[PDB]
């Protein structure tokens, strides 16, 4: 293990103020061009948008184009210009940091997995939400394909075992991935129709291609008011905040390019530009930055550190998501 921050110090504790207690939504493939916050021409956020205390911030930037490249550097301490994805594993990543310091972390992969990020910690504190032996959602749909919103049940009883403790809870979404979109949610979210519904996009038509990936993004929206109105009934005895960031964008069909993990050199901007929402309790005195701040992944790992009132001299200077 290469250290990264050794001197990361947590200024007040869970024993002398209230507990804190975030869930950061790590998402997948959604496009900050088709979030109804950033003027796409639909309603795709229809539920984030009844919830007072979310910021949506409209330029931010991904790491990289592909889950196993993004996920990595979203808790790295060394940014993106000195990211290096094949040593990745082998660094001290802001996770390491919160629990040396006693914080609780808890990964559900709804996707996945860590894709190495997890690697040093118990194999406890991971859980694969995309088998039945987790996840009690997956029989709404005709493909049994188990669904992020089951990555919030039995968080309680997590809550339970970790009475009085910091508690960050990352919850990595199947989100928008492809090619399959029309798979990604349940019918109740089916409000663009028709469909795409083959494994060959370029062959659908471009409508109803985007008309799954919004689809999509109905879901995810659901996913993610039901994770701030979990967070919402601890916030009494828990100071609750809620980090969404997807880890790359989708290309859908712009100049011929389908899916996502282009090379960054030549990557077009759909697949880099990203949404990113943070919703925090009025008792937290946690303050977002401006919603039009320019904004990178490299601002996740130090508004994980500053959620739990920890500082850490690499990041010390590092725009984050919050004050
Ligand atoms: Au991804």
């Amino acid at each position: 293990t290469i250290y990264h921050a050794k001197d990361a110090v947590q200024a007040t504790k869970p024993d002398m103020r209230k507990p804190r207690l975030v869930v950061f939504v790590v998402g997948e493939t959604a496009r900050a061009d088709h979030v109804s916050f950033n003027g796409y021409e639909r309603d795709t956020f229809p539920q984030l948008a009844k919830i007072d205390g979310v910021t949506n911030f409209s330029n931010v930037t991904s790491c990289g184009t592909s889950t196993a490249y993004s996920v990595p550097c979203m808790f790295s301490y060394l940014g993106a210009d000195e990211y290096d994805v094949d040593t990745a594993k082998y660094q001290e990543n802001v996770l390491d940091t919160l629990d040396r310091l006693g914080v609780s972390i808890l990964w559900r992969d709804n996707n996945s997995d860590s894709k190495g990020v997890m690697d040093k910690l118990p194999k406890a504190q991971f859980a694969d939400y995309k088998s039945a032996t987790n996840n009690a959602i997956c029989n709404t749909n005709p493909y049994n394909e188990c669904r992020d919103v089951g990555m919030l049940v039995g968080l309680d009883d997590f809550v339970a075992a970790n009475n009085g403790k910091d508690m960050l809870i990352m919850l990595h979404q199947m989100g928008n991935h492809g090619p399959a979109y029309f798979k990604r949610y349940d019918e109740k979210f089916a409000k663009f129709t028709p469909v795409c519904e083959g494994n060959e996009l370029a062959k659908c038509e471009h409508q109803s291609l985007i008309n799954a990936y919004d689809n999509a993004l109905l879901a995810t929206d659901d996913f993610i008011a039901q994770s701030i109105q979990w967070l919402q009934t601890h916030s009494n005895a828990y100071d609750v905040s809620m980090l969404y960031v997807s880890d790359h964008g989708e290309s859908l069909g712009e100049n011929g390019v389908y899916l996502h993990g282009m090379p960054n050199a030549f990557a077009p901007k759909e697949q880099r530009s990203v949404p990113a929402f943070f919703w925090t309790d009025k008792q937290t005195g946690i303050t977002p930055m401006a919603t039009d701040t320019v904004l990178t992944h490299d601002a996740i790992t130090p508004t994980l550190l500053k959620l739990f009132d920890v500082t850490a001299d690499k990041v010390k200077d590092r725009t984050a998501f919050i004050r």
